[PDB]
């Protein structure tokens, strides 16, 4: 596989929503360092789907092959965009900067 | 809750779509100034969907807490993402503009 | 059509996903330069959805005013956001490129 070129389609096609550096943030997606050999969403600090927590499979070349060829069929259910907040805690801290920030 | 908390969570998941001051602009979304205590699609200036438009709810801890927890859910047919433009003449100003660009 | 709002709405809606210019890049959507008088899906160097890809219509104002009022009616199957990546080449460089800038 051509390096290089596969730099360029990440910028076009992924970067708005991926990092993929060690340490790197969480955007709408996350953060990919230390994908290969590991099992679909594990990234820590990321909110995924219960079918993307769930999917099972470990990425590596086959899966990733099939996963980025069509993602929604491979793992039913999953989200590109915001589709809500799980973590009650979360929305709460969320609902109180809201209701400052919203209110000057 | 924790407002510095919470504006972590808004930069990452929501700003790219909303504004919170003041006289902020609409992006994606609407600007949220004033948010709390307002009845829902009443943000002047944005075109909502006819189903954020008539939810018929008002924005409070209560109904952001549902609606946050799962957007679609609470209101459903609401998009996140380009669906459309209603205004005729809106599509007529945009065309216009269009036709100048592409063709330049 | 008034082409300076029409730049305006352009900049709040459309910006983001796609380029005017001639020689302009492609983004989550293609470069919109040379639209009119040409096919749906003719871009030069996109990958459209198969849908896009054989609407079969030539944009036009007529089409375009019935296009943007509402996108996926007009080409059901259209996805305005990242649905996958079809050329088994792309996703290999672009699995090698993970491969190495993921394990930093
Ligand atoms: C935002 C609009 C995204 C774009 C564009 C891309 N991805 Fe993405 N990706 C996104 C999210 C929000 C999620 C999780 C969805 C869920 O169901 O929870 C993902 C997830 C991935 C994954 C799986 C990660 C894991 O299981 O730990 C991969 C491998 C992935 N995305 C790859 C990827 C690539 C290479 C992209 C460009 C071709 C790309 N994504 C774009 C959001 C978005
Ligand atoms: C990204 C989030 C987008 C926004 C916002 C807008 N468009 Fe778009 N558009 C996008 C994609 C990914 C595609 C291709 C979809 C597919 O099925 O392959 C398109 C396509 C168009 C086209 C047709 C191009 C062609 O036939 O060659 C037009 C005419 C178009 N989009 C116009 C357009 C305008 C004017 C927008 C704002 C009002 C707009 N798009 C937003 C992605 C996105
Ligand atoms: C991207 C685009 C986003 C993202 C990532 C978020 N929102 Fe927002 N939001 C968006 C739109 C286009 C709309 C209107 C949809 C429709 O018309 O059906 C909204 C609307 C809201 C609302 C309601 C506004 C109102 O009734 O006046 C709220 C409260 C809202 N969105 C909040 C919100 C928050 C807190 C987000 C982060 C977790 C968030 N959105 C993300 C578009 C987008």
């Amino acid at each position: 596989g051509d390096v290089e070129k596969g730099k360029k389609i990440f910028v076009q096609k992924c970067a708005q929503c991926h990092t993929v550096e060690k340490g790197g943030k969480h955007k709408t997606g996350p953060n990919l360092h230390g994908l290969f050999g590991r099992k679909t969403g594990q990234a820590p600090g990321f909110t995924y789907t219960d079918a993307n927590k769930n999917k099972g499979i470990t990425w590596k070349e086959e899966t990733l092959m099939e996963y980025l060829e069509n993602p929604k069929k491979y793992i039913p259910g999953t989200k590109m965009i915001f589709a809500g907040i799980k973590k009650k805690t979360e929305r709460e801290d969320l609902i109180a900067y809201l209701k400052k920030a919203t209110n000057e």
